[PDB]
DNA sequence: GCGATCAGCG
DNA sequence: ACGCTGATCGCA
């Protein structure tokens, strides 16, 4: 039905210097995966290519490494690295609609061109997943189908690009796009090509050593319950805790007894089961997730672990991090921390350097909140974490231990965010009217950021979403609902996107401004990952002492805020010294 | 496939 | 009855 030439070499005309542009990449998992199609439309016509032809012509090779050749594009990230795994260059990416119709609404989930075409109203496109199926019927259609499927996504990008800078001018998010976003997705290709090198020699024999720790602790469980049983299997642990064992029942599910952690901790005092339960759980998640996980999806040739930072997937503007997940290694138990260990340069003298923020939400809700005590606090440079720690354990600062601060961080964050006294007080094992005068005395002294939380709630009221300070958006028709608990999860989402999402405005910033720095001092550094807060690198040893003084003033000089940005940074041989 | 659970980020 | 996530596993 669309008109289009299925094109047997390239032609000059499909190398004009601006054109939709679709590489299409059919698996979720884009590294060193298939090109099945090519499509290109711009002035001259709509046009299908081979990849075998298109990508062994020097001519569009040269045109797709073009930056002033201009390209429109939908997950053009996905695109990039699936190239920079043939070896070609993707340059001059102008628009991409998937961050496009992210930003204009985050809650579309829209994950392929013919959803982002429903928001204008253009129809004229299918599913992806209309094309190629599900599950074990996924296949590549035949080369008529899917040379349409690649010209009407093309076709509709070409269409869409005007109507969606329209609307993200009026929202304000124009910059946000061109400047910010489109940037970084060429950064965080760039980050997943490079892959993390991993020592599976190290990896390996960890996993081993497990093995044996698990089994030990397996046999005292069933030894402790008089019998044996899938400890995993909830049916069966409820059944041995409380009734066999008749353990107290503090919690359940919708399925049954809960035995989450903090339920088993509150146990302790009655069975000793309980902590070897715990112990076992966490030996077990270290084997399945990140030792058997992780060898799972290491590269063999070069033992490199490829993750894919998805871009437009969280409501507040943060990445995620997939397959593997390197944004959630172990770090808080010294057992799991050492799973850090094993993730090394990937070259020979080279080392690892981490940088991360200190604190940021909070300084970035004193800068939102205008509160006076709260930006005098980091003015001061002094640790909330900390002195927060201090008063809920009664100790003095040095008596305060890693674990008592990133509690008192999760009260900091809980009340800000709304945790009700109930939720206070079975965080810390309080009396519940203890724990609402404890909420009532912080805001005796921050009722700057008391006034945020009501102000930011009544402005999503009246206006239907809540903003970023880049200008990121995130719509919450749920506030104005007559079912209070929906009502609630809305207004605590309006108090805490604010504040995550403007975080992860400034960390996106500081990765752009980094790289160009990089790149004008001349220095092989090269981002490995992002976790929120925290940028991980890797350079030669012989640039260790000139990043020491780079990276820390990039990212504190990233945006200006009411107060001072503070930057921590570390460097090590393994990802586990940069600390 | 989903819900409970737990690893991380604040 | 703080928010944002992804992987694994049993299935009440
Ligand atoms: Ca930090």
């Amino acid at each position: 039905k669309m008109a289009f030439t299925l094109a047997d070499r390239v032609t000059e005309e499909m190398l004009a210097d601006k054109a939709a542009l679709v590489v299409e990449v059919v698996e979720e998992n884009y590294h060193d995966a298939p090109i099945v199609g090519i499509a290109v439309v711009n002035e001259h016509g709509r046009f299908f290519l081979r990849p075998e032809t298109a990508l062994a012509d020097p001519q569009f090779v040269a045109w797709l490494g073009d930056e002033t050749k201009k390209k429109s594009m939908f997950d053009s990230k996905r695109a990039a690295v699936a190239l920079k795994w043939k070896g070609i260059e993707l340059c001059g990416v102008s628009f991409d609609l998937l961050l496009a119709a992210y930003l204009l609404d985050p809650a579309q989930g829209v994950d392929d061109v013919a959803a982002a075409a429903k928001m204008k109203q253009y129809e004229a496109v299918r599913p992806d997943e209309a094309v190629y199926g599900k599950g074990a019927k996924r296949a590549v259609p035949d080369e008529p189908v899917l040379a349409e499927h690649l010209v009407r996504k093309a076709a509709a990008i070409w269409e869409l690009e005007r109507p969606f800078l329209d609307e993200l001018r009026r929202n304000e998010q124009d910059r946000l796009l061109v400047e910010l976003e489109q940037p970084l997705s060429s950064i965080l290709a760039e980050m997943e090509f490079a892959g993390v090198k991993v020592d599976t020699k190290r990896l390996e024999q960890m996993g081993k050593e497990l093995a044996e720790q698990l089994g030990t602790v397996e046999q005292r469980i069933y030894e402790l319950a008089g019998q044996e049983f899938n400890i995993n299997s909830p049916k069966q642990l409820g059944v041995i805790l409380f009734e066999k064992l008749q353990l107290p029942v503090l919690k359940k599910t919708k399925t049954g007894y809960s035995t989450s952690a903090d339920v088993l901790e509150k146990l302790a005092p009655y069975h000793e089961i309980v902590e070897n339960i715990l112990h076992y759980r966490q030996l077990g998640k270290l084997q399945s997730t990140y030792i058997e996980g992780l060898l799972k999806v290491v590269r063999p040739a070069t033992k490199k672990v490829h993750t894919i930072f998805n871009q437009a997937l969280t409501q507040t503007g943060r990445l995620s991090s997939t397959e593997p997940n390197l944004q959630n290694i172990p770090i808080r138990l010294e057992e799991g921390r050492k799973i850090r260990q094993a993730f090394v340069p990937s070259e020979s003298d080279w080392l690892i350097f981490a940088a991360d923020y200190s604190q940021i939400e909070l300084r970035v809700l004193a800068h939102i909140a205008e509160d006076d005590n709260l930006m005098e606090a980091f003015r001061r440079d002094l640790d909330i974490h900390t002195k927060t720690a201090m008063d809920i354990f009664q100790v003095s600062e040095d008596e305060v231990t890693p674990n008592m601060r990133r509690q008192a961080k999760a009260v900091n964050f809980g009340i800000v965010y709304g945790i009700s006294d109930y939720g206070l007080a079975q965080n810390l094992n309080i009396s519940r009217k203890e724990a609402a005068e404890f909420i009532e005395r912080y805001f005796e002294s921050f009722p700057g950021v008391k006034r945020y939380m009501e102000n930011i709630v009544q402005e999503a009221k009246q206006k239907g979403y809540v903003t970023t300070l880049l200008h990121r958006r995130r719509y919450l028709p749920d506030i104005t609902s007559r079912n209070f608990n929906v009502r609630s999860f809305a207004e605590r989402m309006a108090m805490n996107t604010p504040i995550q999402g403007s975080a992860a405005d400034i960390i996106k910033k500081a990765m752009i401004d980094l790289n160009a720095r990089l790149k004008e001092e001349r220095l092989q550094a090269h981002l490995l990952l992002q976790v929120h807060d925290e940028l991980i690198l890797e350079a030669p040893k012989e640039e260790m002492e000139r990043l020491c003084r780079l990276v820390p003033e990039v990212m504190e000089q990233a945006v200006t805020l009411r107060v001072p940005l503070k930057v921590d940074y570390h460097y090590g041989s393994t990802w586990y010294d940069a600390k």
